[PDB]
């Protein structure tokens, strides 16, 4: 119920030495949906009345997604079907024990047992809901062979998107069903972090808190090379203070009247490091330091984002973490939520002076333990207690004026590829001999860096995802 | 096709392939090109052996790592009519139908549920002989050889044809990451579409496809890639030595100056078939790297480097050059008909002979030291496998379907990870990718797979201290000697 016990201005982004045009990759790392639920009906929408229309353009190459024999006899007990945009989707198991028995051996079978609002596990949205996402993919690049580094939920998937790893991990409160042969597979709370504690309506008394113990994050090499960095988060920014202690009591209702807290904070991977952590989740010491070294530790509201990108000091690698209703997780989120962010957000930062260099990735952290069909291959870490993987099939989007356009990637990547492109672009090596960067391809075929027209902005209605300063 | 084709409008020693720039400590890379098995078929249950009294014996070493294989769901509740089961090492298997359009039907949208409708051949005979069969797995009391070479060396399991289909285009996909485009003189018939070979017309710069020859067929259409290169061109114009090794390829006979390649053996269970499988060579397809009068070398010192045989040669010639210090540094090497692995015609054990002499061989060679021997299958037979194949950037693309069926691909090298499962996403074309990396070439043509696949860097560790040993087996029984 309370909190355990526990300035150096970096070089413009733009100046630094990158392998590539790329200068300011910004990783927009949302929640809980398989790349069948978001993609498997790609590009076909059934465009019913008073829906955003979507009409594919001529020549979209095709994904590996829901055919005809997967929509009509399914393997599982229920198929595949259409959900609506005017319900509010609940969340579907995705525990890391659970996912691997829907999975059944190869079988694929088992997800309305072990991944259910039940039956809602083999529903899918098409560009009638999720409009914003399938108009990035007419324009940009999307992966269709990307995959979670573990099965498991929202806390591997970040610290697999930092780490390429998830441990090795230890909990004051032992391993209890949080923690496995040292690698954590379920949800504890970050150690260092006031408000995963009972003073935050965004903790919790009975959440165990986790701390790894051995390898470092991408943060600590970013930060030791002086390349300017963050992780910014709705509802970093405390509601109030009470002694030392941060209080982050702030909520949102969503578009179907859910209120939710905007922090989550076992959806922040750094401060499960002590190195790379903000327990008090201080603010920056000055607008001029966002990104750099102080108080703060690269650890933002996603206030601070916009700051730096606004004073020409964008970050040359940022994480964005919607306010939890927009996150796009099940339950408290939902896509049309998470459309008026992801549009909001990209239609930001294609506005800025900044695009011209920028690259952003859409990823996910988990599946939801929702319906994909593809049996993911095995990670070199599937033989280790703790770390099967790789877990299920999520999307992944590449937007940049070096994208490649209406064009579907099928390179195996997974969340370590994220982590491999930065080391790559960078010139950083491989995090630890924990990390699955070693064995990650990069992102490279989402890119032409040789092409002499640059892809176009793509500015979207944030309401309805269809096609509509500099500063906002 | 009973007689051949007009050829059209009608010498260099290269440096040894020691003295070369190479990326890796790698010096000669040979590449031993079976036939018609899946990965599931031959591995699927690796590595897990029944050992019935009298077979030759397969325990697993400890830390064996697992393979994506046949779970006991996969096992016990297959999607398909009938489950997987374990074929004995006592009979002569039977070919499955690995036409590109039934393989796709098994694969069936995703369902990998159609295999004994679309795998079989609907066929007396076929039916009386053979039913089932899709859906049999070998393990180490079968492919001995092939298991523990895996305990010893490297494996993928995640490594698929560039294309679905048979024989031709895994063979083109090998050499070119490509299997076209190409034209017929008889047109497509059910073997081109959209100027991609699909199955199997025989190449038409090869004497030996033509009704002259017992490895030829009169009724067997004749094809040619029109456009675009192939390794052999790059490898040619760089001054690196290298050839094409295969079984039959010394003709029996000339005919004025058409080639006559009658060679036959006979397999363990009896059967007789021509040593020369004229769609199984794809350098042939292609004017430039063809040796369509199977020309030999102008001295066993040319062989790998420019002359008539033009780097099309009999598999003595590989055993020549080895012997002699002058290894090429890149070796394609094809069995005889009877020892290539295909159903049949070949099997198991034949081929387990094939690859125990050529590799005890290899190893025993005086660059060893510098080798990495590859085992790669040309097509899966058609038989069962239960990996629903991710595309490649060509799929989109009539008559480049795939990735097709997943295959074995195995590294046997002093610079191996032993004993060590790579997960890396392989297609034939990384084979060609490897080849590029390493001497310094890129892309062979704009419609290649080589700058879509991943390497296979992953089944190497150059940095160990401690070489990988070598693995001296008994050809009879593929067990330690
Ligand atoms: O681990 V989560 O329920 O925040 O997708
Ligand atoms: O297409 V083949 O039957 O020569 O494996």
């Amino acid at each position: 119920s309370k909190p355990n016990d526990y300035q150096k201005l970096f070089n413009n982004a733009n100046t630094l030495k990158t392998t590539t045009p790329i200068k300011h990759v910004v990783i927009i790392f949302q929640e809980n949906n398989s790349f069948d639920r978001y993609f498997g009906m790609y590009p076909n929408a059934k465009n019913p009345e008073g829906e955003p229309k979507f009409v594919a353009k001529e020549n979209t190459p095709n994904v590996n997604g829901l055919t005809k024999q997967l929509l009509e006899n399914n393997p599982n007990t229920k198929n595949p079907y259409r959900l609506d945009r005017n319900f509010q989707p609940c969340s579907q198991n995705h525990e890391y024990h659970q996912e691997i028995s829907s999975f059944n051996g190869g079988l694929m079978n088992k997800f309305v047992e072990h991944g259910g609002c039940d039956g809602q596990v083999m529903g899918y949205y098409d560009g009638n809901t999720v409009t914003a996402l399938w108009n990035y993919a007419q324009n940009f690049a999307l992966n269709d062979n990307t995959f979670g580094t573990t099965f498991g939920p929202s806390t591997p998937g970040a610290l697999n998107l930092v780490a390429g790893a998830n441990g090795p991990a230890m909990s004051p409160s032992g391993n209890l069903e949080n923690i496995e042969n040292n690698y954590i597979i379920d949800d504890p709370n970050p150690y260092y972090d006031d408000c995963s504690y009972g003073t935050s309506k965004s903790g919790d008394t009975n959440t165990a808190v986790a701390k790894i113990t051995d390898g470092y994050n991408i943060g600590h090499y970013l930060t030791q090379k002086g390349i300017t960095w963050g992780w910014f988060q709705g509802g970093f920014k405390p509601t109030s203070y009470s002694g030392k202690t941060a209080i982050c009591d702030a909520m949102s209702t969503n578009k179907f009247g859910v209120k939710s807290r905007d922090y989550i904070p076992h959806h922040e991977p750094f401060n499960y490091w002590k190195e790379t952590s903000n327990p008090h989740h201080l603010a920056p010491s000055d607008d001029k330091y966002i990104g750099s070294n102080d108080q703060a530790n690269h650890q933002y509201d996603i206030s601070e984002f916009w700051k730096a990108l606004d004073q020409n000091n964008m970050p040359a690698v940022s994480y964005l973490k919607a306010p939890g209703y927009q996150d796009g997780h099940g339950g408290y989120s939902n896509p049309l939520d998470e459309q008026e962010w992801l549009v909001n957000t990209i239609n930001r930062i294609q506005q800025s002076k900044d695009w011209d260099s920028t690259a952003i990735i859409i990823i996910y952290d988990d599946s939801d333990g929702d319906y994909d069909h593809v049996y993911s291959p095995k990670s070199q870490f599937s033989d280790i207690k703790g770390r099967q993987g790789y877990g299920p099939r999520l999307p992944m989007l590449v937007i940049s004026p070096y994208a490649k356009a209406n064009y579907v990637d099928h390179s195996l990547l997974n969340q370590a590829s994220v982590l491999k492109f930065i080391e790559y672009n960078w010139g950083i090596g491989s995090v630890s001999k924990y990390s699955n960067d070693k064995y990650s391809n990069n992102i490279l075929n989402m890119f032409d860096f040789n092409k002499e027209q640059k892809t176009l902005k793509l500015i979207l209605d944030p309401k309805t995802g269809l096609v509509m300063h500099h500063h906002h």
